[PDB]
């Protein structure tokens, strides 16, 4: 069971299997620096009920596993009738952060098994299935050559699951300012 | 007289429409602009995009070099597929695309060269902002809202909001140096 790359950043595409009528397809960008033990994710939050809250949330989250504190910048997009979107930002938020969203050693700590191989985003990929504890199964697809992440499946794709795709992973230097 | 845009700026963006019509999408992504390099990068689900006419929803990363007059697009198609499970999304990378690129999506001097007037101040994204209104000759009006203290972009309005406009918001603009690799134009 392999590690993830020491640092990576990618656009991401986030969706569901199956796609139910109120499921959203979204995008953003994310950064994971495992040396600093820190990540950042910018995008429209998925899932988020506009039905129950009255709005769609855009979020930028900086999760610092070294200090155990996350920081969130938030904007709300509400629907009004005059039919328009009403932008309002919410308070910044902090709270506990036990580990990164994908810990570098996740496949070793949760005892992943190799389920086989799948073409994902036009690349050949290793499927690594592992059980989140008291939460359910997950599959992480790693590029079967470079070892960088292609797709993150949270749940069982055969019944119900979140999917996050990473189409342009860069393993390059991340400037300090990104995690300011 | 209107200001120049910041020499370099990058931000998450949220992209939408006024008014929101049935097929209109709210999307998000990230964008980088370097005016000394005469280059820009935008990553996101393309908005607007006709899934009805094409068969899919497009995610794209585009690098547009106004200096070399060339663009590079990385493309991934998300298609709907009927399945035993109801239906599911199928990702399909398309070929990378290259081609001509005339000018940056938001040129630094755009307010100056297109003769923008100061129409007032407004709070945009919780910040006091200056509104600059101008005409894109042969196309329609625009308003660009700039942070009134820092001069950075906050909201780009393409069209007239009270009838039909696209809105792009920039909630976390950074004036930090942009590493060269961001504009590498390889997946
Ligand atoms: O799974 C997703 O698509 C998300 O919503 C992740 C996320 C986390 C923090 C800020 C924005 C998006
Ligand atoms: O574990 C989560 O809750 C996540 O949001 C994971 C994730 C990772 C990368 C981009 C978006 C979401
Ligand atoms: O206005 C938008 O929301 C866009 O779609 C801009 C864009 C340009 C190039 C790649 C991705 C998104
Ligand atoms: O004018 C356009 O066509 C654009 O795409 C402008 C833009 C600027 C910043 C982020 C996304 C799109």
């Amino acid at each position: 069971p392999p590690l993830l790359p020491a640092r990576w950043s990618s656009a991401y595409v986030s969706y569901w299997s199956p796609m139910l009528p109120d499921d959203q397809l979204t995008s953003g960008y994310c950064w994971f620096d495992y040396e600093r033990d820190i990540c950042r994710i910018d995008g429209l939050f998925n899932p988020w009920s506009e039905r129950d809250t009255g709005y769609r949330l855009w979020m930028s989250e900086v999760g610092n596993a070294a200090s155990g504190r996350t920081w969130k910048q938030k904007v709300a997009y509400g629907r009004e009738r005059t039919e328009q979107l009403c932008e309002r930002p919410l308070d910044d938020e902090t709270g506990p952060f036990a580990e990164l969203f994908l810990p570098r050693d996740v496949l070793r700590r949760l005892g992943a098994r190799h389920i086989g191989r799948r073409v994902v985003l036009g690349r050949e990929a290793d499927g690594w299935r592992y059980q989140r504890p008291g939460k359910g199964p997950s599959t992480l697809y790693l590029d079967a050559a470079s070892g960088t992440p292609l797709r993150m499946v949270t749940g069982d794709e055969a019944s119900r699951a979140s999917l996050r795709d990473f189409p342009n992973v860069s393993e390059a230097e991340i400037p300090d300012a990104v995690f300011a």
